[PDB]
């Protein structure tokens, strides 16, 4: 086991051998990698064309790693919502207020986030601006959890020693395999997700990761390539439910939505961001609540395939009903509230 | 141009524009890229498969920040005998050997190289037979006048190439900077006879010594190794007048027996050395074999510097010639000339 012949062996084009990406990213979280041996082995691994081995182990030795949050506190039936990014859309939120609408619905949800990479405002800099706090170690997450039914796991603060890979992977500032290691590593381990994947190319190698880990997740990407589900357009969404995948085209259309413009579902700064939430939760109508909703919904629908009862068309139903009553109901708005009281409450 | 976007290029399997190489190339080289970005360049470009255009424009890069030789110093018909190495097979150093015999035959020679990775390299092995390997440009270019052979050493003559250098060694793979090595002589040959291990590089190679119109060998053993091979035939890509012939060459065509790949072992710059003082002191057998075909290689590609020569005819006259300086003790005494030059 050694960096030129795990480096040797993805430039020869072939796969790597079991145990080889996970020693490999065990090298890198002891601090034992150069950046140089980061940057050429997420380089190599992404030309190869990744498996989902290869990438499942990576992500397994992060959260082998990662601050995990205390025993019996994380829900079985809890969800995330987060993509990789790297839409080269600015966007609003989609994720953090899709999160928000679905724990107001009564769904547990662990989100993981960070700051913005490529855009004006990440989840966290949006968070942070509509006074949740993004700062919270594992005790304090579990107890947000418990207490107001969502918690946020600041990605820095629960992997600490995936720092050296973090800034390699912005020193490149070309998109690789490593841009899927963030939805992939949520350290609570929720087993429901509605996971946006920026890169078309990638999406099926992360829904084959959780389908190992017998996930009950969506991965998505919109056909407009956010990572996210669109309004715009069609979206591509991988299903994962009991250990496989099935590759669906989803259209809102058949639901009674609108085709939107991107330009509309446009971000801004944290401000504007925060801004746009407030108005989504306040009840505006029009195209950043009817994304919202849908992204809301399709959380909704990955939680309901961890009962595997579940059927696709009653799913999807169920989830915008329950979406669009918990923003206009209120449950939304006030869930919100509640999050901003927990923190400053300490 | 940005990183951003030549590393987006490369990683969707596309051939970079015109000057991009160029450009990533002298920020590597004017230590304005991070070691990430040097590694992330030098992997996806591996990957990608470089063209020759690519690849001429990073020598050219290299050739642009290099310490040159002092003008009118490099005769026009200096020749290189070199390979990119990479072998894995630990041999005796037949270029280092191959090309003492070259200029003892009156053919300039002047020569490029480091020191191995791994166990003794063109540098190493010169430096166990007394040969002080790296002089500065004034001092390589008199000893190329009085010695008729010099050799510029890496580190002193590409010392902005120390950024690269790091990386290459940290990452430790093969990648598209293993092949600039015969492509960056500081001394700029017109002629040489080029080794490269990698079957599948060596015609790139060749399209850039035809983009500067050099009279150049450039060589692939069908046995992997990064010389004129006599353990089987070899692939020869023939550059002159700025075109490419693939050609494939038998050297038992001119009475060479076959040999074993064992036959050419050695590692140690002291196990080097001493089989270099054997065959240039007249030992018979398969390593003088092999070094006779390199030099008469090397004398072949000095010859079509001239429009008007002839394949076959020109091979005979090389290795008549390669022979001869080493019956005669000419390259012997050339080497114990060249030694006796450092002081
Ligand atoms: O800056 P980018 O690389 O283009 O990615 C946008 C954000 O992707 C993540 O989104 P997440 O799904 O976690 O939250 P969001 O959709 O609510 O922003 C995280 O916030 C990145 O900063
Ligand atoms: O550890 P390696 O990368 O294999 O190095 C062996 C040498 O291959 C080249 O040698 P050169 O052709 O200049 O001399 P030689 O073939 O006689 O050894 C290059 O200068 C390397 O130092
Ligand atoms: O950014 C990522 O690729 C990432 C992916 C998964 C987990 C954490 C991540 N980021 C970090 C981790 C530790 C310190 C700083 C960071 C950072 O984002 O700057
Ligand atoms: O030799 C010099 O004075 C010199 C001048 C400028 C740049 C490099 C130089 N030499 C070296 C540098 C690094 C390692 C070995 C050497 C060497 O000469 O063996
Ligand atoms: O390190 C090498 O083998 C090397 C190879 C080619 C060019 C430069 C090289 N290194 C240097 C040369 C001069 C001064 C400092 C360095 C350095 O390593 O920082
Ligand atoms: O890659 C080779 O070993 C090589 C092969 C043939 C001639 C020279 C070579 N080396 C270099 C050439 C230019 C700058 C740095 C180097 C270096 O090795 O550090
Ligand atoms: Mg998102
Ligand atoms: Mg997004
Ligand atoms: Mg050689």
């Amino acid at each position: 086991p050694s960096w030129p012949q795990i480096l040797g062996r993805l430039t020869d084009n072939r796969d790597l051998a079991r145990g080889q990406a996970a020693w490999a990213m065990d090298q890198i979280m002891t601090g034992n990698a150069r950046p140089a041996q980061i940057a050429a082995f997420a380089v190599a691994m992404t030309m190869k064309a990744p498996t989902a081995d290869e990438v499942g182990e990576l992500a397994g030795v992060m959260l082998s790693h990662a601050h995990p949050l205390p025993a019996d506190t994380v829900p079985d039936d809890a969800v995330d919502v987060v993509g990789t990014g790297g839409d080269g859309v600015n966007t609003v939120n989609l994720s953090t207020m899709a999160a928000i609408v679905v724990a107001a619905a009564g769904v547990p949800v662990v989100k993981h986030g960070n700051r913005a990479a490529s855009s004006l405002s990440g989840g966290a800099d949006t968070l942070e601006a509509l006074g949740v706090r993004i700062d919270l170690g594992p005790d304090l997450v579990a107890r947000s959890l418990a207490e107001v039914g969502i918690g946020f796991c600041f990605a820095p603060r629960f992997h600490p020693s995936y720092r050296h890979a973090a800034a390699v992977r912005r020193e490149i500032g070309v998109p690789t395999v490593f841009n899927l290691l963030g939805p992939l590593t949520n350290p609570a381990r929720p087993r429901a997700g509605l996971i946006g994947c920026a890169f078309a190319d990638l999406a099926e190698v992360m829904a084959g990761v959780f389908a190992a880990r017998r996930s009950s997740v969506l991965v998505v990407h919109g056909d407009d390539g956010l990572d996210e589900l669109t309004t715009t357009t069609t979206s591509t969404i991988w299903r994962v439910a009991a250990g496989s995948v099935d590759k669906l085209t989803f259209d809102p259309a058949g639901f009674g939505f609108a085709r939107a413009q991107l330009d509309q579902l446009a971000g801004g700064d944290a401000q504007a961001n925060a801004a746009a939430v407030r108005a989504v939760l306040g009840g505006a109508r029009g195209p950043v609540r009817d994304a919202v909703v849908l992204n809301a919904a399709g959380a909704i629908v990955a939680h309901a395939g961890l009962s595997s009862r579940a059927e696709w068309l009653p799913a999807w139903e169920e989830g915008l009903r329950r979406a669009s009553a918990a923003i206009d109901t209120g449950a939304a708005e006030q869930l919100l509230a509640r999050w901003v009281r927990f923190g400053r409450q300490i």
